[PDB]
């Protein structure tokens, strides 16, 4: 249905792993999309087409204000093309470079919008598995936006840095919608102290501190928040809250802006 000379591409807006995020233009309406381009050679040296064609599944049927849209597809000789959302105002990742750390009315009201999202994918028993500030990019009015469902999967099932994954995961063992929790106490530690509760130097060390949940709040940490994270950072995924419980959270309802 799609094809490249509809677009007037434009400026890289992020690199991936398997290919370029480029700002474009579909010619006809003027519109202003993000083309996700992707390398048909990388991605077979890999054996993620699966993952890839799983990804666009999923991300076109998914319709929520805090989920990026996937418009459709397309591929030439050796490039595959996914149409997404355009998301103005960059990524989590950037914004928390420049800022160092966020307030708890930033780190709530993103924790608000994460959860929103997390609940609607999980109503359709998806689960992302990649919740990373790197994947949740930021819209116009400022608002959150869930990316990249390269990891996500029918609930329940059986790579690349350790930080965000649940113990759960990281040992092989079968996993559910609970996965998404633990990213967002990993999330919501990340926010205020300005790294992840987890960061080592060795991919060794991570594993061994996620796997013991081994965590300490630095002094500015507020009663509320260590609450929550210590909450949805539990070690058995049964432990730990509903997303439900997370958005009416006293911390959460006292922070968070609403509409
Ligand atoms: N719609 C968009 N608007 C603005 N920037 C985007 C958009 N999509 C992606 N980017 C940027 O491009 C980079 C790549 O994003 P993405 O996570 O989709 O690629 P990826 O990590 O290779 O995906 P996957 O996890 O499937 O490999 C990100 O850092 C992001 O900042
Ligand atoms: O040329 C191919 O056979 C090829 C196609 C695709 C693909 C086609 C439509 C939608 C989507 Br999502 C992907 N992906 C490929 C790939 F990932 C590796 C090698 C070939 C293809
Ligand atoms: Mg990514």
């Amino acid at each position: 249905q799609w094809a490249l000379e509809d677009f007037e591409i434009g400026r890289p807006l992020g690199k991936g792993k398997f290919g370029n995020v480029y700002l474009a233009r579909e010619k006809q309406s003027k519109f202003i999309l993000a083309l996700k381009v992707l390398f048909k050679a990388q991605l077979e040296k890999a054996g993620v087409e699966h993952q890839l064609r799983r990804e666009v599944e999923i991300q076109s049927h998914l319709r929520h204000p805090n989920i990026l849209r996937l418009y459709g597809y397309f591929h030439d000789a050796t490039r595959v093309y996914l149409i997404l959302e355009y998301a103005p105002l960059g990524t989590v990742y950037r914004e928390l470079q420049k800022l160092s750390k966020f307030d708890e009315q930033r780190t709530a009201t993103y924790i608000t919008e994460l959860a929103n999202a997390l609940s609607y994918c999980h109503s359709k028993r998806v689960i992302h598995r990649d919740i990373k500030p790197e994947n949740l990019l930021l819209g116009s009015a400022g608002e959150l936006k869930i990316a990249d469902f390269g990891w996500s999967v029918h609930a329940p099932s059986s790579c690349g840095t350790l930080d965000y994954l649940p113990p759960e995961m990281i040992e092989g063992r079968m996993h559910d919608e609970k996965v998404d929790l633990w990213s967002l106490g990993v999330l919501c530690y990340e926010f205020l102290v300005g790294k992840p509760p987890f960061e080592a130097n060795t991919y060794q060390e991570t594993y061994k501190r996620i796997s013991r949940v081994e965590f300490t709040f630095p002094d500015f940490v507020t009663e509320g928040a260590r609450d929550l994270i210590s909450r949805l950072l539990k070690h058995n995924p049964s432990q730990r809250p509903m997303l439900r419980e997370v958005l009416e959270h006293p911390w959460i309802t006292a922070n968070s802006s609403k509409p």
